[PDB]
């Protein structure tokens, strides 16, 4: 349960960092 | 560049934690 | 900024994972 | 164990993000 929730959190952080990486490019 | 690579790393950690969460269940 | 807030998030998760390791 | 190694990974990334924040 707790590890699955933390896994989803880390996936979401990954998407947030990718969006920041993109905004920096554009 | 570096943020995109770290984003991929965090996605991969997410899959590793999800696999650990699963192994624990089964 | 925003990256610092994410960095703190990751350090919080690291503490949670260490706690889970020792829970079982 | 394995979770501790991932926790250390996350603390390493947190330091990288803090460095990127201050790079620019
Ligand atoms: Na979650
Ligand atoms: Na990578």
């Amino acid at each position: 349960g707790e590890l699955k929730a933390i896994a989803q959190e880390l996936k979401a952080i990954a998407k947030e960092l990718k969006a920041i990486a993109w905004e920096a490019k554009a």
